[PDB]
C-alpha cells in the first residue's frame, strides 16, 4: 500500500477547509487549492478562524500551548489557484467543489494527467455515481468516493465508497488515512445515499409527508422522535440545518434515477420554502424561523 | 374535564408495570390487574426495585426518605384479578395486556358495562386500530390511545392518539393526566404507527434491505447510523433490541391494511431469522449473537 502524507485539497469552502483543517493538524501537509487567490485568502482565513475556536477547548488550561497549535497546524497549509501544478507530487487528491458532473468530470480528466502514478483520487461527492467520475480517468484502480460528513471537524464518521475497480491497496490506503484523521471508516457500495443519507432523507421526508397529511405537527414530531427514538434533533429541525434545498436537491435527484418510487416523491410543501428562499439555517427560516 | 385521580391499569408486563409505577410515584391510587396471583405479585415486587434503582441511587441529598417514599408509593398500589370489580369507581382504564384484536377487545367489550360514567379507556396498543377497539364499547367518545415507550419511569414521551369519535374533554383530560406523571404528550390522529413507529421502523426495515441488497455490512450500517446520524443504537442493534418478532408483527399488519406500500414490504431477511425463533436479546441472538 501506501502512507498518505502529502494531501492535496481541491475546493476550499465548507466541507473542503473543513478536510484542509483536519488533515493538517494530525500532521499531513496540506495544499488548499481553489479558484480565487482571494478565495483562498477567506478560506484559509476561516480555517485559523475554526481553530482557534477549537484550541480554546483543547488547550484550554494552557492558551500559549493553544495558540502554537494554531500556528504549527496553520503553516502546513499551502494554497494554489492552479492544482495542475502541485499534483506531480501530491499523494492523495482529495476533491470537493461544486456538486456537478461535468465539472468535476473535467477536473479529474484534466488532473489525470499530472498527477504521479501512486496519487489516489477521491472524490467527497454526496449525489454523484463514484463510477462516473472514476471512468473520467484512467485511473480507476485508485480512485475512490471518501465520502465526509458536516461539520468535518467534529464528525468522526467517513464512508469510503468504492467501485467495482477500486483495489484493496487504494482501500487500505484510505482506511488508514482515515484513522489518522482521527475518523473511524465504514466501506460502503457506489449506489445513491451511499450508508447514512440513504436511510436517513428518505426518512426525513416521510416525517414531512405525515406532516402533509395533518396526521400530527410539526412540533409534536420532532419532540416525539428526540423523546421517544433518542435522536439529537427531531427530523424538523434536522432539515433546516442541513438545509432544505440541499436536500431538495439530493432527494429530486435520487427521484429522477428512479420517478415510480414512492420514497422519493417531491414534497409539495418542501418546494415551497425552497421556491421561497427559506433554504434553513443558512437563511433564517425554513420549517421554523431563525433569529 | 375529569381529573384522573385513581387509575385502572390492566396487565402487569413490561410496559403495564411502568405505568402502575410512574403513576402512582406521581400521586395517583394505582389498582394492577392480571390473570393470575402469581403474576401480580412478580409485578409489584419488580417494581419496588425500579423504585429502589430511582431511590438508593437517587435522592442524592437525604437517602433516608427512601424506604419510607418506597413504601408511601408501592403501598397505593392495590391488586385484583378481576377488573369488572374494579372499573366501578375508577376514572382511567389503562389497558396494557398482550397485543391481540379479539382478546383485547372482548375485555373492553366487558369492562364498558361495569366501568362508570365518567371512566376514560385507553390502550398502549402499538399496532392495533384504536378506533376498533373504541367499537366494542358505546363509549367511543370516552376512548383513546395511550402510547408509552418502554422503559415507562425513563421514557418520558407519551402519544395521545384520538380517535375521529374521541371527544375533546377526552383529550384535555388525558393530556393533564399525561403530564402529572411528568411524561410530554403528543397528539396523533388514528393512524399505523401514530408517530414514533411510524418515522422508526421502515427505516429499520430500509437498513435491513441495504444490508441485504449487499451494499454493505450489519456492523458498518451501525457505526454509521450511530457516528454520522448520533442515534444511540444501529438499526441492526436496536432492532435485536426489540425483537425481530415484534418487529415483524407490526409491520406485516401495516402491510395488510396497505400491501402496495414499500415501505411495508416485508424482509426476508427478518423472516428468516423469526423463522428460526432469532428474535434478537430476548433469544440471545437475532441479527448478532448473544453469549
Ligand atoms: N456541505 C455538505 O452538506 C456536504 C457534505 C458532504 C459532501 N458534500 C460534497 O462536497 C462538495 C462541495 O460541497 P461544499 O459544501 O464544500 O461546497 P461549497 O459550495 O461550500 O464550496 C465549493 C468550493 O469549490 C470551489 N470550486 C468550484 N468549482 C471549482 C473548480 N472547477 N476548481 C476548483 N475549485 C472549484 C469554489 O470556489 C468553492 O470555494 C460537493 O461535491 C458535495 O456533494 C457536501
Ligand atoms: N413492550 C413494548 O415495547 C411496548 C411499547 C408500547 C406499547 N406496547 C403494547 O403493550 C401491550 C403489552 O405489551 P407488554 O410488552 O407490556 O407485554 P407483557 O406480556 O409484558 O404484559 C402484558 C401483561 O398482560 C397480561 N395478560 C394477558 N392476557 C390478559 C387478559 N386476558 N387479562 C388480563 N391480563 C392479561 C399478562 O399476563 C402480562 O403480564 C401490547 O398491546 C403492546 O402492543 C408494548
Amino acid at each position: 500500500k501506501i502512507l498518505v502524507k502529502h494531501v492535496t485539497v481541491i475546493g476550499g469552502g465548507l466541507m473542503g477547509a473543513g478536510i484542509a483543517q483536519v488533515a493538517a493538524a494530525t500532521g499531513h501537509t496540506v495544499v488548499l487549492v481553489d479558484q480565487t487567490e482571494d478565495i483562498l485568502a477567506k478560506s484559509k482565513k476561516g480555517i485559523e478562524e475554526s481553530l482557534r475556536k477549537v484550541a480554546k477547548k483543547k488547550f484550554a488550561e494552557n492558551p500559549k500551548a493553544g495558540d502554537e497549535f494554531v500556528e504549527k497546524t496553520l503553516s502546513s497549509i499551502s494554497t494554489s489557484t492552479d492544482a495542475a501544478s502541485v499534483v506531480h507530487s501530491t499523494d492523495l487528491v482529495v476533491e470537493a467543489i461544486v456538486e456537478n458532473l461535468k465539472v468535476k468530470s473535467e477536473l479529474f480528466k484534466r488532473l489525470d494527467k499530472f498527477a504521479a502514478e501512486h496519487t489516489i483520487f477521491a472524490s467527497n461527492t454526496s449525489s454523484l455515481q463514484i463510477t462516473s467520475l472514476a471512468n473520467a480517468t484512467t485511473r480507476q484502480d485508485r480512485f475512490a468516493g471518501l465520502h465526509f460528513f458536516n461539520p468535518v471537524p467534529l464528525m468522526k464518521l467517513v464512508e469510503v465508497v468504492k467501485t467495482p475497480m477500486t483495489s484493496q491497496k487504494t482501500l487500505e490506503s484510505l482506511v488508514d488515512f482515515s484513522k489518522t484523521l482521527g475518523k473511524h471508516p465504514v466501506s460502503c457500495k457506489d449506489t445513491p445515499g451511499f450508508i447514512v443519507n440513504r436511510l436517513l432523507v428518505p426518512y426525513l421526508i416521510e416525517a414531512v409527508r405525515l406532516y402533509e397529511r395533518g396526521d400530527a405537527s410539526k412540533e409534536d414530531i420532532d419532540t416525539a422522535m428526540k423523546l421517544g427514538a433518542g435522536y439529537p434533533m427531531g427530523p424538523f429541525e434536522l432539515l433546516d440545518y442541513v438545509g432544505l434545498d440541499t436536500t431538495k436537491f439530493i432527494i429530486d435527484g435520487w427521484h429522477e434515477m428512479d420517478s415510480q418510487n414512492p420514497l422519493f416523491q417531491p414534497s409539495p410543501a418542501m418546494n415551497k420554502l425552497v421556491a421561497e428562499n427559506k433554504f434553513g439555517k443558512k437563511t433564517g427560516e425554513g420549517f421554523y424561523k431563525y433569529k
